[PDB]
């Protein structure tokens, strides 16, 4: 079997992408943030503290004839940006773009951090990292992808994120019409539970390509591109007037500047991020300082190929017994 769903940016800056997901019987449709950097499927629900819900669509397990409470199970997760949530666990039927999994663990939020409350357009997250990172206790639960794997035509899913435009998540097949050229595959390490790979280097604008190994994770759940300080300094040095701002928390640049492209290596292949993708607009309404889409990973501890990088490519997440990542231009 296969599945295919359209994913849509939540705002004019592509800060995140939401994808409709059907939960329960009869179907309750929620718009979830597909996150290859985490492994929990959790949703706003009728159990969430009412003061922490502000416009989100909620999952109501009592109205689903297939929902079963998972006795004694709880979950608690904290994300790298400081966000967090926690609650209890149900099992229910979950469908994505025609692809159905029965008995999927649906983690019902009782408490969410403020960053989720203020994001009215995200009803929850659907984790697509490896199941070893799932936070359900005392019995760890499998991801949607892991549960669907056996029934998929091919044990893959692909991410085709749009620049200021809708895109597609496909499960079980590779749309050979969605990319140009060849797909370059590269090795994945699962030792930390992430889709972790090693980029072969980078170039700034039309500059010389620098061969150097950058270990990082492919994370659809992170907006920006987080790279080592040496790389990020070399990029912003080519932008007149750009500087690192402690009060803002990263590199800013005059909004009138034109940004150079950024190239990262995948084996012998090259993925080019257009300069316009790195512009994230004024730091505050009316400001002539703009926020940069490439930032230092020094404070994070790991390099993150977030949406800024992934949306420049067609990305294959190959969940075979030896997992690999595939990148193609589009
Ligand atoms: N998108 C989920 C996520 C959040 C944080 C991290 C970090 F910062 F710990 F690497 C990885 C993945
Ligand atoms: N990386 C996972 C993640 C995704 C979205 C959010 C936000 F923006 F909704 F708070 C936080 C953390």
């Amino acid at each position: 079997s296969t599945g295919s769903a359209t994913t849509t940016p939540i705002d004019s800056l592509d800060d995140a992408y939401i994808t409709p997901v059907q939960i329960g019987t009869p179907a309750q449709t929620l718009n979830l943030d597909f996150d290859t950097g985490s492994s929990d499927l959790w949703v706003f629900s009728s159990e969430t503290t009412a003061s922490e819900v502000d416009g989100q669509t909620i999952y109501t397990p009592s109205k689903s004839t297939t929902a079963k409470l998972l006795s004694g199970a709880t979950w608690s997760i904290s994300y790298g940006d400081g966000s967090s949530s926690s609650g209890d666990v149900y099992t229910d039927t979950v469908s994505v773009g025609g692809l159905t999994v029965t008995g999927q663990a649906v983690e019902s939020a009782k408490k969410v951090s403020s960053s989720f409350t203020e994001d009215s357009t995200i009803d929850g997250l659907l984790g697509l990292a490896f199941s070893t990172l799932n936070t359900v206790s005392p019995t760890q639960q499998k991801t949607f992808f892991d549960n669907a794997k056996a029934s998929l035509d091919s044990p893959v899913f692909t991410a085709d994120l749009g620049y200021h435009a809708p895109g597609t998540y496909n499960f079980g097949f590779i749309d050979t019409t969605a990319y140009t050229g060849s797909i370059t595959y590269t090795a994945v390490s699962t030792k930390q539970g992430f889709w972790e790979w090693t980029s072969t280097g980078y170039a700034v604008g039309s500059g010389t390509f620098k061969s150097t190994s950058i270990d990082g994770i492919a994370d659809t759940g992170t907006t920006l591109l987080y790279l080592p300080a040496t790389v990020v300094s070399a990029y912003w040095a080519q932008v007149s007037g750009a500087k690192s701002s402690s009060s803002v928390g990263g590199y800013v640049f005059p909004c009138s500047a034109t940004l150079p492209s950024f190239t990262f290596g995948v084996g012998s292949a090259r993925i080019v991020i257009p300069g316009d993708y790195i512009d994230f607009g004024p730091i505050s309404t009316g400001s002539s300082s703009c926020f940069g889409g490439i930032q230092s990973s020094a404070g994070i501890g790991i390099n993150i190929f977030g949406d800024v990088a992934l949306k420049a490519a067609f990305v294959v997440f190959n969940g075979a017994t030896t997992p690999t990542l595939g990148f193609a231009s589009k």
